[PDB]
């Protein structure tokens, strides 16, 4: 359990940088779990440009004004750290969401979703869209992308072990570089050097919009699948015309709904921040804390044409 008795203690979200549509939707399900717990003073402050140590002169401020839970989205996981350790040395109870800082500098870190999960979640999409087997291509992001790779090893080793996506044929890997023009060129060449092209899976918010603009103005609309990571509010469009059927990514609300409760149970007293403690976060139940302190808020949200206009980010 993780129980509120923080009436008279702050909280502090820190995003990323200030007025971002995405980062503000976990903000806003952060200030509304921290009114539902009681805090005394529920503040947001950040940076309006997100650079590596754009945070720490907003870190040292609430630091000065005695906060006693800070909620951040580091920027650097080094260059935030020695600013986010003199806050735990302080009694500043430091909870990350989104993005984590070092080992050493937090209580607890809030993850969106689990990379093997992600890799599951996109693998079912495609297998699901493609009817078991097809020949399906790749548009990541950069080649360097430590995220993308992640989920692209696991992708790849689970068509190896797992029977059920044994009929999974990956017969390309382009990159798009995080670039709606490159991501388009990629899309456009892919279809050239594969036309037998099943699906194509997207691990890019970029290069799934880049792909599903492609795809609805050629002759393969409807014909080549296209899953992946993307966002409600561009792909809208898409899921309604027929060029992409389901896509995935997560609830940023969420995040921030998880990391206010997470914070306010370390405050309290109710866990101290150790492995296999449980505590409740509200209206979503309880979570335990895993390994390197970390907290998944849950599986992948799966977007279709029936809940894609109950999401505005």
């Amino acid at each position: 359990s993780g129980s509120y008795d923080v009436s008279s203690q702050s909280i502090t979200f820190i995003p990323k940088q200030l007025n971002n549509p995405f980062s503000d939707v976990m903000l806003g399900g952060g200030k509304n779990a921290a009114g539902e717990i009681g805090f005394a003073e529920v503040n947001v402050v950040g940076p309006l440009e997100a650079s590596s140590s754009s945070q720490v002169s907003f870190i040292n401020s609430e630091v000065q004004a005695g906060t006693n839970v800070l909620v951040i989205a580091a920027n650097d996981p080094d260059a935030v750290c020695p600013a986010l350790q003199d806050a735990r040395k302080a009694g500043t109870k430091v909870v990350t969401f989104d993005s984590d800082s070092a080992a050493d500098c937090r209580d607890l870190f809030i993850n969106q979703v689990e990379s093997k999960q992600v890799a599951i979640t996109m693998l079912d999409m495609v297998s699901d869209q493609i009817g078991g087997s097809g020949k399906v291509a790749i548009l990541s992001a950069t080649a360097n992308a430590a995220n993308q790779n992640a989920w692209i090893k696991f992708m790849e080793d689970e068509i190896a072990s797992n029977d059920k996506y044994k009929g999974i044929e990956i017969v390309a890997k382009v990159y798009g570089d995080d670039d709606d023009t490159k991501s388009f060129q990629e899309a456009q060449g892919l279809l050239q050097a594969h036309p037998d092209l099943n699906a194509i899976v997207s691990p890019t918010t970029v290069g799934i919009a880049a792909t599903a603009r492609y795809l609805s103005t050629s002759d393969y609309k409807g014909k080549v699948f296209l899953t992946g990571l993307g966002l409600p509010n561009e792909m809208r469009s898409f899921v309604k015309d027929g060029t992409v059927k389901e896509f995935a990514l997560w609830d940023p609300a969420q995040l921030g709904y998880v990391a206010a409760y997470a914070g306010a149970a370390l405050d309290s007293g109710a866990i101290k921040g150790e492995v296999g403690e449980k505590f409740t976060a509200g209206n979503l139940g309880e979570r335990t804390i895993g390994e390197n302190k970390t907290v998944v808020v849950g599986d992948p949200v799966r977007f279709n044409a029936d809940n894609i206009d109950k999401y505005d980010f």
